[PDB]
DNA sequence: CCGAATTCG
DNA sequence: CCGAATTCG
């Protein structure tokens, strides 16, 4: 159809506690909403094998297969793969990179990108550099393609200003939708207890950027996912996922 | 004569390596110089027990004797113990406090004080707060008493000023003597390799303060001690000790 | 007990 | 993955 949906979610593979139950929890949300595309960050090789069993309707494209890495799942029978590419971050100290996957979906071409930009306050400078590399590659991507970036940016609002703000042709879907409160904070230690942080902190670490011809890609909605606590008393991740549906015109 | 000698020394009881060798090293130094008073910091309970045997010419005054603590040793037949008192550092996160011992020596009354102020650069604020309490208690001691503080202040450059500088009647013994360079740094990872720190860092962490009436107390000398590396290949401590002699008028 | 990398409630 | 506490060369 002329509508596309995706989920972007850091699933926190580096937290070994209750990982099998949490992976099952993630696959529940995927079965519940059945998006066309999933962007995952912090995947580990075991977590990746759990997906090939309980999310078998997706094709997994990965940015590595050692340590922790990102992945882009493509719904079989709805998305067809064309090619992939991994742009390195030459100065990452956390093995971060940029995963790019070109696909066809509903008859239109798409360049799907995800990344897990450098983490923590103390790495603000490298995180800004990596953001520039991502936005640069979004603009350099073929004129004929629609580009969607979804990932764990680890950004603070101050750092996007320090960086020059988003280009005029790259849109933040949450911003486009009017900065709605219900899905602002994707990482919230008051509503989420997985990390056992006593203090309350909230951030909009997880973001969706797109580049399209005027009026060709129109966000319709943004919602948190992974809100249901599991049988073990913990959520699937310390992040909430973002579920986005967009209309494609023409 | 009308002279007092003392040593102050963080002996790093928290470094487990070669602690028996090192405690033997500390006692051998104390016996070469045989000061009237010794202020020790980072003593632990087996280190303290060791001292009560091999340093039997000294009375050991302590506080809780739990965890790591400070002690003050008083040479028998020279210093007469009178009382002791422990002032807390209410906001310390490192079990630090101010040990005070009142003694009679050569006929004069002394209030000897030691402490191991909060460590690391991150805890600058609590360190300065503890310093104010120490200077506080030096001010409030009876006027006829000579007050000598000696301990591991962990103070950096600028931290004493940001605190408001020393009172007018409290002198730093190293400053009084003209800031001699021969004993400026008491913690020097270039000259002392116990901690195995690659980089070179130097600090005057160990300091002597005294309050005395005009011309009543004059520093004569101040020297480093613990400079001889031991058979095991390390130093008694990662700190040099300070040996000080003062004349009393 | 430096301070950068790591742990942890 | 916050940010104070710990670690270790
Ligand atoms: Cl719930």
């Amino acid at each position: 159809s002329s509508t596309i949906s995706f989920i972007t979610w850091n699933i926190d593979g580096l937290d070994g506690c209750n990982l099998p139950e949490r992976a099952r929890g993630v696959c529940s949300c995927l079965a519940l909403y059945s998006p066309d595309v999933v962007f995952l960050q912090e995947v580990i090789p075991p977590y990746c094998a759990y997906l090939k069993k309980r999310a078998a309707s997706y094709t997994i494209i990965t940015g590595n297969e050692e340590g922790y890495f990102t992945a882009i799942l493509l719904k079989k029978g709805r998305v067809k793969f064309k090619s992939q590419e991994i742009i390195p971050f030459p100065n990452t100290k956390m093995m971060r990179n940029l995963l790019c996957v070109n696909v066809s979906l509903g008859g239109n071409e798409f360049c799907l990108m995800t990344s897990h930009l450098e983490s923590t306050r103390e790495h603000s400078a490298e995180r800004i550099r990596q953001l520039k590399t991502v936005l640069g590659k979004m603009q350099e991507a073929p004129d004929s393609t629609t580009v969607i970036f979804a990932g764990d940016t680890n950004l603070r609002d101050q750092e996007v200003i320090k960086c020059g703000g988003l280009p005029d042709n790259v849109f933040d879907a949450w911003e486009f939708l009017g900065k709605p409160k219900h899905c602002q904070y994707t990482w919230d230690t008051k509503a989420n207890n997985n990390l056992r942080i006593p203090a309350a902190y909230k951030h909009r670490f997880d973001r969706i950027f797109f580049r399209a011809e005027e009026g060709h890609l129109i966000p319709q909605s943004l919602d948190l996912v992974g809100l249901e606590k599991l049988d073990c008393g913990r959520f699937p991740s310390d992040h909430w996922g973002l579920l986005c549906t967009l209309n494609v015109v023409l």
